């Protein structure tokens, strides 16, 4: 029963998972005066069907769009990655105002929210669960989002939340434009972490792309509506849900660009 109120949120969740406090937890703070232009870096190289998605639903700290991920029709390849990562799911991370809710900062600075693409190395790891527990196993693409004008991907993500309001409430979710999610420059840092949300697993290759995508302020608006607790449970809000930056412990952060 983690999650980011008072009496649950990330400044407890070391009392249940102790690696809340290891050597590459995330999100960071990105200091670009400290990151490292890199040459043996690729380009990010993206194969995506919009068939692959197949449903959103409410998990109680974000929504996520589940793909089918049997076949790789849907991967992450290039970027600082060996192989092949195959699409799991999308969701996304907010702030109680429309200033603060990325996870990851950059120089200081939040930015209104930041999706997440996260996908498992399927050339070595049999599924996602058993990916999740190798250093080498996810590769997760942060996006950040700011206040400019609506994308219509976004839309079609708004217009479902009403019909899952409650937490484990789904939908039919298909034909998912999810390149249209990200910026025209595919420049990009690169770091090694972890999920952001217990069990805490060391075991992402973070690629956080620089240029940010736009949102309306009413669409951001519409995911803190969305629920942290179930049908007929006393309503809790899903204001916020971005866990603060942690310790860099040193780690080195790379850009493909320079
Ligand atoms: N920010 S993150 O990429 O690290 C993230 C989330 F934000 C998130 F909300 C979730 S979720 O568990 O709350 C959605 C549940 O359906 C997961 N999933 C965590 C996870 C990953 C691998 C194995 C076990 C749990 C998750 F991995
Ligand atoms: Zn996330």
């Amino acid at each position: 029963s983690w999650g980011y109120r008072e009496h649950n949120g990330p400044i407890h969740w070391k009392e249940f998972f102790p690696i809340a406090d290891g050597d590459q937890q995330s999100p960071i703070e990105i200091k670009t005066k400290e990151v490292k232009y890199d040459s043996s870096l690729r380009p990010l190289s993206i194969k995506y069907d919009p068939s692959s998605a197949k449903i959103i639903s409410n998990s109680g700290h974000s929504f996520n769009v589940d793909f089918d991920d049997t076949e790789n029709k849907s991967v992450l390849r290039g970027g600082p990655l060996t192989g092949s990562y195959r699409l799991r799911q999308v969701h996304l991370h907010w702030g109680s105002a429309d200033d603060h809710g990325s996870e990851h900062i950059v120089d200081g600075v939040s930015y209104a929210a930041e999706l997440h693409v996260v996908h498992w190395n399927s050339d070595k790891y049999p599924s996602f669960v058993e990916a999740a527990h190798e250093p080498d196993g996810l590769a997760v693409l942060g996006v950040f989002l700011q206040i400019g004008e609506p994308n219509s991907q976004l839309q079609k993500i708004t217009d479902t939340l009403d019909s899952i309001k409650e937490k484990g409430k789904q939908t039919r979710f298909t034909n998912f434009d999810l390149l249209s999610l990200l910026p025209p420059s595919w420049d990009y840092w690169t770091y090694p972490g972890s999920l952001t949300v217990p069990p805490l697993l060391e075991s992402v290759t973070w690629i956080v792309l620089k240029q940010p995508i736009n949102i309306s302020s009413q669409q951001l608006a519409k995911f803190r509506s969305l629920l942290c607790t179930a049908e007929g449970e006393a309503a809790a809000f899903l204001v916020s849900n971005h866990r603060p930056p942690q310790p860099l412990k040193g780690r080195k952060v790379r850009a493909s660009f320079h």
